[PDB]
């Protein structure tokens, strides 16, 4: 009967912004005013229309007109610095465009969607507008009017400037169906979202009373404007309406996308329809048959029986003739068949706000969104009693003149919203409340795993650990960022701030816009948060504050080192307390068990594994395996939070991990590589001992210089070029032990490595045949990331290049030197300044630091991930905070996953101060 | 790959209207200009902008500006009488609204869709507009500006006034995406048609250069306007553009509806898309990435591989920077992968017309529609050579600078149309030619049927019959109707008229608007048509011309009589030459064979059946059956052409047919009724003879008066009250033969009926039991039509009343008198003036005529259907013409069914003169 014939989705309303008479600038302010029954119509303000009141003819004509209405408080103000407009351009921009920009910002903030996250996305903008009032001000003097007025007053620019400033790529159109323009814009946004063509829709309408021309015209018509300026909707003393200025906006998404993204659904749009009067009894006469038809069309589109409607937000313009016609059409469709005791409730926000001609629909939609979200029906005002020409009982309608509950005739709250243009264009939108249905749809290692969780629980019971919460603050300017920090600190010190959980404060901040000037405060409690924010408000450096004036130019470089980074309990704390990290550790552990026939997970969880000779069966082999597993898991944890390397570089065991993150090999293939060499190096060491051993040592000699010294020590080779002034060499002990003295002659640094791996030297000649045999079957792929190979003499390989990770590549890299310091320098020449080391302990960062300074870079960003004697969970948060502050890819929202899935959370977010604007006066000097 | 993901229909373009510079006012004029490469940019006309050129400051500023452009010839003219606007209202209406009204009329006429047939239908209107130039003229003097300017210059009224004047009920919206507004409007119309929500879409755009303000602003910007005013699209000497005024419109339907309705499909819209630049390098800078994305989106929506495009109608504004950007995006999407020898052809109508800012898309769409329909590509002009900053060969593009053929790379012609707004809103529409695939998907009676067709063929061979063709002419005023007739007559006398088949002239006229003042000329050849039209041009009454100044108030009354209407060959000629009539005769013939065991079709086809005693086995019975069959078939033939009775009335055998057309019984049930009585009356007559017979006679005595005479003739009864002063009585012959002398005493008229049916009298008492037995099982239904029962004492039964056609109703009607003259009078009191007799011969119309005059109605419309000694096919055409001229329901298009189904007809329509408008000067007196 009334079921949908087409297969479409419901549309969720996720955010609302308002700028309405009576100083209603937020949804909460509007809701309080509606509950109180506030009358927002006032006298014409003294400082308005002054460009016309110095001419006595116009002045006397205006004094004779009604002129009471809904006026805004500060129409000339505008934050032109925030929206990046020069003084002259700002002076020429219509207030309607200003309101479009501001309302878009406020609506996105209310929806808890960061504006930065929508840049480049398919966001449609649909705004209703009916009057180019500001153009008349510019046209006062045709000769001297500035050409900026052309773009500053064109109707299309109302939508186009919003699309331009926010970098929206969806459809962008201004629509005019004069008095129902907002509802028509909403209808177009809904249709767009249903057809694809847009993933988010910004819909609304604006209106401004810049000049008295339209008001004087309507006054000259006669019998249109109420003598006292009050709209008495459906009342017995109804005698016309009054004009009002303002605007509103809504943010719309498909309900499935809203559920997936975790948006709070305020209300649901089930359907809508638009039509026209046709040939009515005059162009300006409303047609009841057409209104009935638009009602029927809308409820068929929504798939809802009109008998079930609880509330109608009416056109309600308070004309003695229009109100009975609207009531008659409603009685034909909405009221038909109802019992006398279940009437549809009726009201009109125009009785509060006046007639917001092209923004009237936006005001109505905002009222109904707030009524559904807050589960109350606000009164309609100026109601002295029923219009005698309307049989309310027979039409099955009742005017709601108090605060009342939703009847919920069908079990859920349903409402309809009507708007009729004075040219005959009609619209109706059907809404319903959000429902619950909308929001839905190793053996021995196991022993050690339990023994670790129990001991952590027992340790926790004795003393709880204070969780680290990162607090993000940002703006388009450093000065604005500092001001926001100061205001945030006061609210946190406030009683309402102290009553909010620190995690909820962090979650709210994480859903705000992430601008170009960024800072993060790492806080364990409120008092620490206050201290850090106050320090940020000044220029005072604080150890708990990460900050930067702007982003760096290029992306980060991931450094896959790992020699000498092992220690007793590496990775264990992070494995227990982070699910993503544990998942990838298990994944790598499965692969190694196949290839090597044991589990690395047991070594990680066991506390007596010192990764030395006295506690591990094969120390040389397993240490490389565990470090590789940790490197894979740390990198995947970073990917989970939205980080991605711009380029990669490895060193002597991290090549396997570097190969994986560059896209060269798959995880299995990279696992096969490291598994093969580690056990081959381990096997070789036992075969040779006594005099056959080759030691590894570090010296203070450069690469070019080393060519001279090797003339008289032929046996020695170079393993890795670590720093410009440091190198690692290997060879016979007598030719090696001597060189320590050869260095001590000139007071240089030199020390011996106490490990018997002896890689990149002679010992690996016997191994190369087996390595090729074991690696026979790996499938190199073209690189998806920049790659600074330390095997191919430090060269830079661009993304998308031909595959390079062949068998001979691993054969070569295992045997010959590592060109690490060369690789770093090449990276610095391409403009990289951020270097991120994935390791259990940062040892390669110092080597990277020396190279960067040697290349003329003393402010390089050197970010560690894990470190001995530092809490592993805190280290990862700090690393991700540093990436974020310097503008690198990082989704701060993923740091605050939602605990509550349903509608009963209500505490996931704190009521942090909104973004503050600095409004300056911008207006055209004009005289008539 | 490029196949549609959504299931949608293609959209057909069925009509085009144009108002473009260079006096291009019809699609044919525009096509000729395009083939000739006409340059339509001129100097500013002398009589334009004069309201500003009397102030020396403005005058000097304007003289310094470029000001060459595409200007209309007569912008102040308007036929305000045609569009029903007063002088003061017309003076205040923006030329954009005027153009919207006129272009809608011209587009519907070009589509051969009568405007009257769309009144009340779901017709959507979508019009692009970007400037309220006329408002500035009204705002010159704020005090004395008339309030009519409010509705006369609002943007929304551009669409709303069209919807109002034509009685369209679909969506009605004005859109502004400044320079691509027309394409965006087209996109919205396509989306509407695909979603339902509209069955016809009127889409287009308008623009007017009322004042110099915008031109002077763009001139003051600098580097925007071409110094010589010529748009040199993609040329090496491109230096800006010039502004132009005008408008265009298209009529759109779903392709299935166009095929079903027999519209000529000019071209097909396969898909379209709209998006925005986002944050480009400045608000006014075009973004190549966004343009590429809109291209990809549009071709995905169309389900077409962009590699197959033959022609791109470009934005092409001739800027030295914009043209390479457009070419670059095209090369990214349209050109990619093509071989060097199959480039996409490129052009721009802006090189012909200038820049028609919000109507530019309409001009582009019109050009491509005509190019596809006429199978040619017109040149792009002002092309001195390729822009050196565009590598045309590499982009796989070629500028089309001559007249050329469609390459048809994929086997069919495909084109794309682009438009980019200066605020960053982009649009692309994909078109293709119409394809052939779019336009697809009793035994003895048989002996007599063949013998009749052969004899008709033989008769035809000796002399052909000149077919009667009805020619419809109408207007909103009688004076305009006469003028149209005079102009039509001249064109028919013209050599081109004489070369057109008279049927094609009639078909074209039948597809024109059917206004309130109507006339039909019944013509067998051109010369007769000319003579009738000339007579209509004056007030001269002519026997071949039916005419009326306006419609009558109420619908027609169908009169189902039939006693005494039989004759030798009734129905035979119409049965052979009309398929619909034959089909229903066969249907009734099947029913009667079941009930009565013989075929009436044999009697109709046989020529020796005189319906008398010497030639029919049962004359009394079969005559009623044949007349009933003819009455059913004639009424169904009228229904096929769109006629429907407002009320029905029967008489003494037509009650059965009257019952059927009122909706009381089904055809089977009504057939059972008449079959039962006819054979019962026939059986009764043989049973009684000699002295038992009762005769029927007619006298000149009224109903009230008859009560006196019956005092001394107790046996006599009254059968039917025919006229106020005439009655039919029946009874014993001696009491009946006497009364003829009783009447002759006072010189009154009286005659005897020579038939032995003797109905509505004593003889039917024995029959009533069997009649109820035979009729036991009929299912009366509530009436769907007004009904003046002559059984229930002439009463009027309203439609929707309770069922009345029970068994006792037939029992009663068969026995008691027929209140016919009473029934007619009741009809006249409800305001009926048209009475239509369904009979083989009009005998009841004279009785109806006498009653209507007696009730004070001397201009009643008394329409016969068939008549003895008149050609049956001509009689039916004349009857339907009379219904049409008086405004009754009749679809004149059904009188001219199409012969050719495919694309090769090309002769179904004649090139009759278009509707002529009388333009008067309407403008605002204004001074600055």
């Amino acid at each position: 009967d009334w079921s949908r014939t087409r297969d479409v989705e419901d549309i969720a309303i996720v955010g609302v912004a308002t700028r309405f008479p009576g100083d209603l600038n937020t949804p909460d302010e509007m809701w309080e005013a509606l509950l109180e029954g506030k009358d927002c119509v006032t006298d014409l303000p003294e400082d308005r229309w002054t460009e016309f009141l110095d001419e006595p003819r116009i002045a006397e004509r205006v004094k004779k007109a009604r002129t009471r209405g809904g006026y805004l408080t500060d129409i000339k103000g505008f934050d032109s610095e925030f929206f990046a407009l020069s003084k002259m351009e700002a002076d020429n921009i219509d207030p309607q465009q200003r309101m479009a920009l501001e309302l878009t910002w406020e609506a996105l903030e209310h929806a808890r969607i960061p504006a930065s996250s929508l840049r480049g996305e398919s966001v449609g903008v649909y705004i209703g507008s009916s009057t180019n009032d500001y153009s008349f001000l510019a046209m006062s003097d045709p000769s001297i009017a500035h050409p900026y007025a052309i773009t500053g007053t064109a109707s299309s620019i109302i939508a186009n400037r919003v699309s331009y400033f926010y970098d929206f790529r969806g459809p962008s159109v201004a629509v005019d169906t004069a008095c129902s323009s907002s509802l028509v814009a909403t209808h177009q946004g809904v249709q767009a979202l249903r057809a694809g063509e847009a993933d988010v829709a910004i819909v609304g309408g604006v209106n401004a009373l810049v000049t008295p021309l339209v008001t004087v015209g309507f006054d000259e018509v006669g019998g249109v404007l109420a003598p006292d300026g009050r709209i008495k909707s459906f009342s017995s003393d109804a005698d016309g309406y009054a004009r009002s200025e303002g605007g509103g906006m809504l943010v719309l998404k498909r309900i499935s996308d809203a559920r997936r993204d975790g948006d709070q659904i305020l209300a649901v749009i089930a359907g809508s329809a638009v039509n026209h009067d046709g040939r009515s009894n005059g162009l300006l006469a409303p047609n009841p048959d057409a209104q009935a038809e638009v009602l029927r069309k809308a409820y068929k589109d929504a798939g809802i029986n009109p008998r079930d409607v609880d509330y109608i937000e009416a056109h309600g313009t308070g004309t003695i003739l229009g109100d009975p016609i609207e009531a008659d059409a409603l009685g034909r469709i909405v009221g038909k068949g109802r019992p006398a005791d279940k009437p549809a409730l009726l009201g009109a926000v125009k009785s509060n706000l006046g007639h917001l001609e092209s923004a009237a629909g936006a005001a109505s939609l905002a009222k109904m969104t707030l009524a559904l979200a807050n589960d109350k029906l606000p009164p309609s005002i100026n109601y002295a009693g029923p219009n005698p020409y309307i049989d309310f009982e027979k039409e099955r309608l009742k005017v709601n003149d108090t605060v009342s509950d939703w009847p919920r005739y069908s079990g859920k709250a349903i409402a309809g919203v009507s708007g009729f243009g004075f040219g005959g264009a009609n619209a109706h939108v059907v809404m319903r409340e959000v429902l619950a249905g909308d929001l839905v749809e190793t053996e021995a290692a196991q022993r050690l795993l339990e023994q670790a969780r129990e001991e952590l629980e027992a340790k926790e019971a004795e003393e709880p650990t204070k969780q680290l919460v990162p607090l993000a603050v940002s703006a388009f300017l450093t000065s604005r960022k500092r001001q926001a920090a100061a205001e945030l600190a006061d609210w946190i010190d406030s009683p309402e701030g102290r009553a909010s959980s620190l995690e909820s404060i962090g979650r709210s901040l994480s859903r705000r816009n992430h601008g170009r000037s960024r800072a993060v405060v790492l806080a364990h409690d409120h008092d620490e948060a206050i201290k850090g924010l106050r320090a940020l408000a000044e220029g005072k450096q604080h150890p708990s504050v990460l900050s930067a004036d702007g982003p760096v130019t290029n992306g980060p470089v991931w450094v896959l080192a790992g020699f000498g980074a092992q220690h007793r309990k590496m990775g264990k704390s992070l494995y227990l307390r982070n699910e993503v990290f544990a998942e990838w550790i298990n994944k790598v552990d499965a692969l190694i068990q196949d290839e090597r026939g044991y589990s690395i997970l047991e070594l990680i969880l066991d506390d007596n594994v010192d990764y030395t000779d006295a506690t591990c069966e094969y120390p040389i082999e397993v240490v490389q395996l565990v470090i590789f597993a940790i490197q894979i898991a740390l990198g995947e944890l970073l990917r989970h939070h939205g980080a991605k390397p711009a380029a990669v570089v490895g060193q002597s065991l991290g090549e396997a991990a570097a190969s994986y993150f560059a896209g060269g090999l798959s995880l299995a293939d990279a696992t096969r590589t490291i598994c093969s060499r580690s056990h081959l190096m381990g096997e070789g060491e036992a075969m040779l001992f006594g005099e056959y051993i080759r030691l590894m040592a570090l010296v203070e000699y450069s690469a070019d210089e080393i060519k001279t010294v090797f003339s008289d020590y032929p046996d020695l080779e170079v393993c890795v070029y670590a720093a410009p002034t440091q190198t690692v060499i290997g060879g016979p002990p007598d030719q090696v032990d001597a060189i320590i003295a050869r260095a001590e002659s000139e007071g240089k640094f030199a020390r011996k490595f106490q490990t018997k791996g002896a890689s990149h030297t002679q010992q690996m000649d016997p191994l190369l045949g087996e390595l090729a045999a074991e690696l026979q079957g790996i499938e190199p792929k073209p690189l998806t990331t920049g790659y600074f190979s330390t095997v191919h003499e430090g060269t830079f390989i661009r993304p998308g290049s031909a595959p390079i990770h062949d068998v001979d590549y691993w054969k070569k890299g295992l045997r010959h030197s590592v060109y690490f310091t060369q690789g770093i320098r090449n990276a610095v020449d391409n403009g990289h300044t951020t270097f991120l080391e994935l390791a259990p302990n940062p040892v390669a960062l110092m080597q990277v630091g020396l190279t960067t300074a040697s290349a003329g870079l003393h402010d390089a960003q050197l970010i560690a991930t894990l470190a001995r004697k530092q809490d592993e969970v805190e280290s990862m948060i700090s690393a991700m905070a540093q990436l974020y502050v310097h503008g690198h890819d990082l989704d701060f929202r993923t740091l605050f996953p939602r605990r509550s899935k349903g509608l009963a959370g209500a505490l996931d977010f704190a009521n942090i101060p909104p973004t503050r604007f600095k409004r300056k006066e911008h207006w055209l000097p004009a005289h008539f």
